[PDB]
């Protein structure tokens, strides 16, 4: 019946499904709700989910794990030849592109990175065919909203691989924006700020949500940090204790330092409801038991660097998007580790006080929201684009932002590029895009007559006004005589879609540096040239 929502997560996977009114996240044939990410092959069997992971450090060359990290990559990118040092199994390069090289039944083989992750997408499918008692062909899948199209299309793939059909694939932070019903707030636009720290990742993004449209404006985070960085600080801490005590150091014996890992990754889950964990460990190493504890207070000042950078890529990312703190209207809290009280108390006061978006199970938001959405694509007045005119060099200027309340008038002064310029052509266009080349002509007309002037002298008033029904006035003045000569541009066709809309802004953000350095390349911002740009001849 119903399409699914997966979150193919990098350590972990969630799959929901939209019913009966209600989101209802699935658990799997252990009855977990989230299913690790891992994917194991041994001398029988082929394992993926919880049984590949509980067995890995049997077979640990055999278990792959971080498939999403090579996803759509190619073997010779920076960061594969980065990863692949801290991974126990191969990686190799076939024609250019990653395969995990295995030894599977006795036999080495070898798969690209989609047909893991399709692996992955297989379990969650059937986890939710044992759910629903039907099969399951449709669904929404999500993505970093940094993936690029190659990993966009990398991770569809690996959902047609595993016989999904894959309805989209949509931005994780756009999933929690939905699961929280942050895009049905409709008013003035929102900026929302998703804090995502998982257990070996933390994406920060900023999204600004207009008349249901989601807009990134930044991205930012730090893709090697997660809860098992956080895990890691006690268990060294630790070590150190029993060397300290006991005069041993447990590191020799790997058994004891798994033992040991296990034990505070349990007491880091207390540490959130409970201001101390007691660490018990019979026979920890030589015979010796370990039973100790640990405060919130001590687990806090052992990570005390690690969570305070968090708020580093959010700066930086309230920088990028050009938005001051005050400027967020929602913040929400995604993945696992947000669970930790100093962490939420670190945002929160970095915030002043503004009440997080925590209420839906951090672990599963994304894999909630894509469950709406999916639940949405199987059935379940404003200005709709940026509105200006080309200046020198082909440059869109924008008089009226994007989703900007009609009626509404406004107006900017212009000046002429060059000496003596009789006359400016006032070329109106609508986009998101930097260069006019990318965006739509609405249409053009010229204004004649200016008195000859040193180039930037005389001025031009350029008015854009839009009545109640949309039709858009455009006119221009010079305002050395009052002389003017104006355009009427007529829209309510019905002739945008929401997914044209959507389309646009998309690849307005795929293409933002670019079109950032191609935009800052003119010298004068206000300058009017008196032929169409786009016309000019080039080589």
């Amino acid at each position: 019946g119903p399409a699914v929502g997966i979150d193919l997560g990098t350590t972990y996977s969630c799959v929901g499904v939209f019913q009966h009114g209600k989101v209802e996240i699935i658990a799997n044939d252990q009855g977990n709700r989230t299913t690790p990410s891992y994917v194991a092959f041994t001398d029988t069997e082929r394992l993926i989910g919880d049984a590949a992971k509980n067995q890995v450090a049997m077979n640990p060359t055999n278990t792959v794990f971080d498939a999403k990290r090579l996803i759509g990559r190619r073997f010779d990118d920076a960061v594969v030849q980065s990863d692949m040092k801290h991974w126990p199994f191969m990686v190799v390069n076939d024609a250019g592109r990653p395969k995990v090289q295995v030894e599977y039944k006795g036999e080495t083989k070898s798969f690209y990175p989609e047909e893991v992750s399709s692996m992955v997408l297989t379990k969650m499918k059937e986890i939710a065919e044992a759910y629903l008692g039907k099969t399951v062909t449709n669904a929404v899948v999500t993505v970093p909203a940094y993936f690029n199209d190659s990993q966009r299309q990398a991770t569809k793939d690996a959902g047609t691989i595993a016989g999904l059909n894959v309805l989209r694939i949509i931005n994780e932070p756009t999933a929690a924006a939905i699961a929280y019903g942050l895009d049905k707030k409709v008013g003035a636009e929102r900026n929302v700020l998703i804090f995502d720290l998982g257990g070996g990742t933390f994406d920060v993004s900023i999204l600004t949500i207009a008349a249901g449209i989601f807009e990134v404006k930044s991205t930012a985070g730090d893709t090697h940090l997660g809860g098992e960085d956080f895990d890691n600080r006690m268990v060294n801490h630790f070590i150190a204790e029993f060397k300290r005590k006991h005069k041993k150091d447990i590191s020799e014996n790997k058994r004891a330092v798994r033992r040991l890992r296990t034990a505070c990754e349990r007491a880091k889950r207390t540490l959130s409801s409970s201001t101390q964990a007691s660490i018990e460990i019979d026979s920890l190493y030589e015979g010796i038991d370990f039973y100790t504890s640990i405060t919130r207070a001590r687990f806090e000042e052992l990570n005390a660097d690690l969570f305070r950078g968090t708020l580093d890529p959010v700066e930086k990312a309230l920088r990028d998007a050009k938005l001051d703190k005050s400027q967020i209207h929602d913040i929400v809290l995604v993945g696992g580790s947000t669970r930790i009280p100093k962490i939420q108390k670190l945002l929160q006061d970095f915030f002043n006080g503004k009440e997080l978006n925590k209420s839906i199970n951090p672990d599963e938001a994304v894999a909630y929201g894509a469950a709406v959405q999916a639940a949405i694509l199987s059935g379940d007045d404003v200005t709709p684009l940026s509105l200006g005119i080309e200046t020198a060099g082909g440059v869109m200027t924008v008089l009226i932002k994007r989703n900007t309340t009609i009626p509404t008038k406004q107006t900017q002064t212009f000046t002429t590029y060059s000496d003596n310029q009789p006359g400016v052509l006032i070329q109106v266009y609508e986009g998101e895009r930097a260069m006019t080349k990318d965006n739509n002509l609405l249409g053009k007309f010229e204004l004649t007559g200016i008195p000859p002037a040193p180039r930037g002298v005389p001025q031009i008033e350029v008015t854009f006004d839009i009545d109640a029904n949309g039709i858009l006035n455009v006119s221009a003045v010079d305002k050395s005589t009052g002389k003017e000569n104006k355009i009427t541009i007529t829209n309510d066709k019905g002739r945008l879609s929401k997914e044209d809309i959507e389309r646009m802004v998309q690849e307005a953000e795929k293409y933002k540096a670019e079109d950032e350095k191609q935009r800052d390349k003119v010298s004068s911002k206000n300058s009017l040239e008196s032929y169409a740009f786009n016309m000019k001849a080039t080589v």
